[PDB]
């Protein structure tokens, strides 16, 4: 693995990002085939400190809705995608495989929302005066820059 | 809380069972109101060592089915949902608000499968061989008897 960048600490949680191989997936048909990628890239966002959405401190952070932005800044070419939840062996992660635009420099931008809170919600909030917990943070991006070299 | 049952080693996990006072929850109709039920019932399922599908021991799963019957054996009238996943001040779990049928001895039984039957929301698995991890465990099912006050 690569490390992209520097972790950065937004929403109450630590978001870093790193790339490697392509990886293979079930469902296999939800992810760009490892054949036709060149990096595999993971959002690795864990909860801080004094986490105010109910997570102890280095708890995976889940159902949250992760996309992204990649720039290659050598000529200007932007692709946009969204991360999917999975898990590997070393734990879960938001991943996607992505097929970038040869060497050179890249700016990548994390957009990271709450999990939705109306009629389409798939994760709940206690609210109550003994278990609830704060509302959830609002959106935040973090911003990232590497240079690929394969 | 008053926990119910026994815990239970299944697929690799640790489920355990409780249930506390009716909590209100956000978003408002997610669930079945507050002073509408007589308690909230949680599914408190933590990875076991060993753990064959990348959760580390201890950790939250995420992403899981969990469903149930709850028996009043006393008359036989069943009682059927979904539980949903939700975060309270002591972390996330799996849990439902439900009116039950008065006092006696109940038989809640939890129908729990891997994300990869999760509908509401697709979650990935690693299957390569560098990253990848070992196959979704098989639906299990586990019950727990209690008595309730009333
Ligand atoms: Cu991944
Ligand atoms: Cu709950």
């Amino acid at each position: 693995e690569i490390p992209i960048g520097k972790p950065q600490l937004l929403g109450g949680m630590e978001i870093a990002a790193v790339y490697l191989q392509p990886i293979e997936m079930e469902p296999e048909g939800m992810m760009r085939p490892a054949k036709d990628s060149d990096v595999h890239l993971e959002a690795d966002i864990k909860a801080a400190k004094d986490n105010t959405n109910g997570f102890a401190e280095g708890d995976w952070v889940p159902y949250l809705v992760v996309s992204y932005e990649l720039t290659h800044l050598d000529n200007g070419k932007v692709q946009k995608g969204d991360f999917m939840p999975m898990v590997a062996n070393d734990g879960p992660h938001y991943g996607d495989n992505v097929k970038l635009d040869g060497p050179g420099k890249y700016k990548l931008k994390l957009f990271v929302s709450p999990p939705s809170a109306n009629q389409h919600a798939h994760f709940g909030r206690h609210v109550d005066k003994e278990t609830g917990v704060g509302p959830w943070f609002k959106p935040v991006t973090a911003e990232y820059e590497f240079v690929y070299a394969g």
